[PDB]
């Protein structure tokens, strides 16, 4: 809540994903990421462009009430 | 409210800041990053990792108000 | 008799036989490979990996001479 | 004489040398270079350029003997 490695993670994902087979294999390489400590069977799909959506949302609503 | 290339550009800032420039210049072209219709210098730092902030806690703070 | 952009393109070429197909990619940009007068559907298969085989052995007859 | 390992180190090299070094970083990778056989310290700067400048005088004296 929220650490380094994974943050990583939460975006090597984004490019596997997105199809950006080779920024994926790169930044995979790069971030040390089979070393990297997370359960990937245990993060969702498109984990990423979520969790972004919704710190917009976090703005959005602080905005609002004040 | 939040297109590909918003992800993406926020992601490749990421990349270049936090030191993965071999991943960085892979994504770039990867991601057409030069026909961004972005405005870098009006994209503060750390900046994929403190929206990605936001996120969690608009999450711990729907969970706990239920 | 023997440019940059030609050693580079039979190099490029050995990338993508040889299906090293994510630093075919990257190599691609990075020796600004599009912008070559090499004609390609000129370029035999095998290009690089022949001749070097022949420079080898204009190294051993150089030696069994004298 | 010549292997698929040494072909790659070789370019892998050259790469290095000709100051390519996002392409030396994934090609260091996908050609699992870290298994590769070879003492890197036991091949001379700029092999790759010249072993070919050799080859292509060898099919030159091939040519002109006949």
């Amino acid at each position: 809540s929220i650490t380094s490695d994974e943050v990583n993670f939460l975006v090597y994902r984004y490019l596997q994903e997105s199809g950006f087979s080779h920024s994926a294999f790169t930044f995979g390489i790069e971030s040390h990421i089979s070393q990297s400590n997370i359960n990937g069977t245990l993060v969702p799909p498109a984990a990423l462009i979520s969790i972004l959506q919704k710190g917009l949302q976090y703005v959005e609503a602080e905005i609002s009430i004040n």
